């Protein structure tokens, strides 16, 4: 896969930029103060045989009809009846202000506290109404005068709410909590202060001193720029010597500052009061944002005069190095900017990837910030540490009117980046169509390569932005250019499955059999790919379809290989050649049967492929098959006619090869078809010689079961017990002569499987041979019977079993050799002891 199509850094540098700048946002949820909701008097219609009637008489509690009420109470009206919210008659009394009728409800046993759906006493529904005099007679008579509705809400919030002086001042000289807070954290201070009502903040700051209280209301007022609040407010608020203990530095729970707060909505008043009571200009918060960061992302040009007047550093970096004058330029705050200039702001400072403050305003397409940087002499090539200049990033972005100017300002348009990029392949990958046509007629070379070799027609084909490499071919663009793997439009168009591309660089006269790297054209990549439609349209151009790579695979090879059914069917469809050879001498057939494509493999031999087609090694697919453990494969040969007795150079059927790797299966359907199992190669193998070898113990079983003979010799004299004693087959050899296999049996050296099973020290192995007639006085040709070979090698434990069953220890060779003679001339010292001993 090429990850080199990729300008890797630029999008992950747009999100650090953005997500460090975006979280510069003052969360007003715990500044803007919820408000009371008053309860709507309803319709008041019938919901009982008294339904009509309860209902009639709810409107005469609303109507302040004391008269109405009385014959309603005295009726058999129940004095508690109330409408679906909750709304009895004393609640309606209460909010008209009908006095009378409240003192004669509370009178005629009416619950005081009695609370709506809502949560409201009377006492709540009277405060925010504004009657004074219905809350006195509710004070008076033992109300609650800190109960609390649904959202927290008490009837001092409410009374402060609506500016309702009188009632306020009368809460709280009869002790009602303005401490006491709402759920989301508001105090009756809180919302007179959000509601501008300063007479009511002036007379609920008399009342208590708690800067508890009074914080919250701070950063409101900070954010309303109520600037005599905020005085009356800092009215105890000490100068110390430690800042972040003042209550004027104490942050909210985004780790803002008053003044931050104030920086955000350009409340210069406010934050003038603020700073003179000894605002720190510098307190950050989050990833190092001060207050003039704020006021420069939020283009508050008063502001930042102000920070910087003073003694906000101007200069100031946020953990990823943006300083205001990046913000200020990354939002197109021209005015902000210049001034930041002008204060003598670090023109080229950088953030952690080296973006000048001039990369900012490219982004986004800030042109009068681009006007204003470059006025005060930033390089307009100025580049960042991945060496993009302004104009890189304006082609990201694909934005045409800071582009225009930049090229109007002399920058290259052909400045290269870290790999090779011009600003004109960034626009063709990113499909900037007008940012495109514009770098074109300001110079851009059409055919530029990358470090790669990547041209802008190899990156806009590949990315399949058809009318980008329409436009280049219209300018010029050759699609025949190569990259470092000498790949050209069309192979990458082909690799990327872009199907028009393909199309639209074939009517433009692409080279079709281009060869790239292995000689691989792009008919050989949509074949291995799978991209069938292409594979189509290659062919259609005059494709040669039997076109062969290096190591010699056709487009049906790569068919083969990569399973490739319907792609190998428009091959064949086409006039491809169905048995042409590999380097390596393999059919398509072949190559089928190595990776296991059944539906490939069905396709050809329908297609007149020679089911025992040959290579220089002789080998048929069969042969393959067997070897790769393909099972199905190798049964479809079979049956289209392939012989299990074709045999390679080497004299290998394929019977032969499925003994050796234990293929058990394939084993079983060779023998099915009648393969002999008696036939021998050119060094006299059989393959019940080969399944005994590798110990292939159920496999010399099924071999023996279809005729085979345990008694055959080698063309050194080697039958399949000699084999599984040199190999130490345990398990072989035990059910070979449990089938009859005369150990007695010499070579041409005249050695029988008791002379090699002594050889390489095999305990058990002797011991079985010794069961079924095999003799220890037994000699070979230069005479050695067991008792010479294992006094030989050291073998201490074959030599006392040899011992055991009567091997006589004086018996010499033709030339006159003992047990005893070759134990002493190595140097064994418990061998010659043991030779003397029987």
């Amino acid at each position: 896969e090429v990850a080199v199509i990729d300008a890797i850094p630029l999008a992950a540098t747009e999100h650090d930029t953005m997500l460090e700048m975006s979280d510069m946002q003052v969360w007003s949820a715990g500044l803007t103060p919820s408000l009371v909701t008053a309860e709507d008097s309803g319709s008041l219609v019938p919901r009982g045989s008294k339904s009509d009637s309860n209902a009639s008489f709810l409107r005469a509690a609303r109507a302040g009809n004391l008269d109405k009420v009385v014959e309603y109470l005295k009726g058999g009206i129940d004095i508690n009846t109330c409408n679906q919210n909750g709304l009895n008659a004393l609640h309606l009394a209460a909010k008209e202000g009908h006095v009378g009728l409240v003192q004669e409800l509370l009178g005629r046993g009416s619950s005081v506290d009695s609370a709506t759906k809502k949560g409201n006493t009377a006492l709540h529904i009277a405060s925010l109404a504004g009657q004074a005099e219905v809350v006195k007679v509710l004070v008076k008579e033992g109300a609650n005068i800190n109960a609390q509705s649904q959202n927290g809400f008490t009837p001092l919030y409410m009374a402060a709410q609506e500016n309702h002086i009188d009632v306020v001042k009368y809460l709280l000289e009869n002790g009602a909590n303005q401490s006491t807070a709402t759920e989301d954290g508001f105090t009756p201070l809180a919302v007179a202060l959000q509601q501008g009502h300063n007479q009511a903040v002036a007379i609920l700051l008399e009342n208590d001193t708690k800067g508890k209280v009074r914080l919250p209301a701070l950063h409101i007022a900070a954010r309303k720029d109520d600037t005599k609040s905020a005085a009356l407010l800092l009215q105890n608020d000490h100068n110390a010597d430690v800042q972040s203990k003042m209550m004027v530095n104490r942050t909210t729970e985004s780790g803002f500052t008053p003044l931050h707060i104030a920086a955000h909505y350009g409340n210069v008043n406010v934050a003038t009061l603020l700073l003179n009571r000894g605002a720190a200009v510098d307190f950050t918060a989050r990833n190092g944002i001060t207050p003039l960061h704020v006021a420069s992302k939020r283009g508050n040009t008063n502001m930042v005069k102000l920070l910087l007047d003073r003694g906000g550093q101007i200069d100031a970096k946020t953990r990823d190095g943006l300083t205001p004058l990046h913000c200020a330029a990354r939002s197109g705050h021209d005015q902000v900017v210049e001034l930041l200039l002008e204060r003598g702001a670090p023109l080229l400072a950088r953030t952690k990837n080296g973006l000048s403050p001039l990369h900012m305003a490219a982004q986004g397409d800030h042109v009068e910030c681009v006007k204003h940087l470059l006025q005060h002499k930033a390089p307009v090539d100025d580049v960042t540490l991945d060496y993009l200049t302004a104009l890189h990033v304006a082609a990201h972005c694909g934005h045409y009117r800071v582009t225009k100017l930049l090229l109007d300002k002399r920058a290259n348009p052909n400045a290269r980046a870290l790999n090779g990029f011009t600003p004109l392949h960034i626009a063709c990958k990113k499909n900037r169509i007008k940012v495109m046509e514009l770098l074109v007629k300001y110079g851009a070379s059409i055919q530029a390569i990358t470090e790669s070799g990547l041209t802008p027609i190899h990156v806009a084909a590949f990315m399949g932005h058809l009318n980008i490499v329409l436009l280049l071919l219209q300018n010029g663009a050759s699609p025949d250019v190569t990259n470092i793997r000498g790949e050209t439009a069309l192979h990458m168009a082909a690799r990327a499955g872009q199907v028009e591309v393909v199309r639209c660089l074939l009517r433009n006269g692409a080279l079709v059999d281009a060869r790239a790297r292995e000689e691989q054209t792009p008919l050989h990549i949509a074949s291995r790919l799978g991209k069938t439609e292409i594979v189509q349209l290659l062919l259609q151009h005059m494709a040669h379809p039997d076109a062969a790579t290096t190591n010699g695979y056709t487009p049906l090879h790569i068919s083969a290989r990569e399973g490739q059914v319907d792609v190998a069917s428009v091959l064949l469809e086409a006039g491809a050649a169905h048995s042409l050879a590999t380097k390596k001498g393999f059919t398509p057939l072949h190559v089928a049967a190595k990776y296991g494509s059944l539906d490939v493999a069905k396709l050809l031999l329908q297609r007149r492929a020679a089911a025992d087609s040959a290579g220089k090694n002789g080998l048929t697919p069969l042969h393959v098959a067997a070897h790769y453990d393909n099972q199905k494969v190798a049964l479809l040969l079979l049956e289209k006619g392939a012989s299990p007795h074709a045999t390679a150079k080497n004299g290998y059927t394929p019977l032969h090869i499925a003994a050796k790797k234990n293929q058990m299966q394939i084993a079983s359907t060779l023998l099915n078809y009648g393969a002999e199992t008696n036939i021998v190669t050119k060094q006299g193998v059989t393959p019940l010689h080969l399944a005994s070898q590798e110990g292939h113990t159920d496999m010399v079983t099924l071999l023996l079961d279809k005729g085979a003979n345990i008694h055959m010799s080698t063309k050194s004299g080697l039958t399949s017990l000699h084999l599984a004693a040199q190999e130490d087959k345990v398990n072989v050899a035990d059910i070979l002569t449990k089938h009859g296999a005369d150990q007695d049996a010499h070579t041409k050296l005249g050695y029988t499987p008791l002379i090699v099973a002594c050889h390489y020290g095999n305990v058990k192995m002797v011991n079985f041979l010794l069961k079924q007639g095999a003799n220890v006085n037994a000699k070979t040709k230069n005479g050695y019977t067991p008792l010479h070979q294992a006094a030989q090698q050291g073998h201490t434990h074959i030599i006392n079993v040899l011992l055991q069953h009567g091997a006589k220890p004086n018996a010499t060779t033709a030339n006159g050799n003992t047990a005893l003679a070759i134990a002493k001339r190595l140097g064994y010292i418990s061998v010659v002891d043991t030779l003397k001993v029987v």
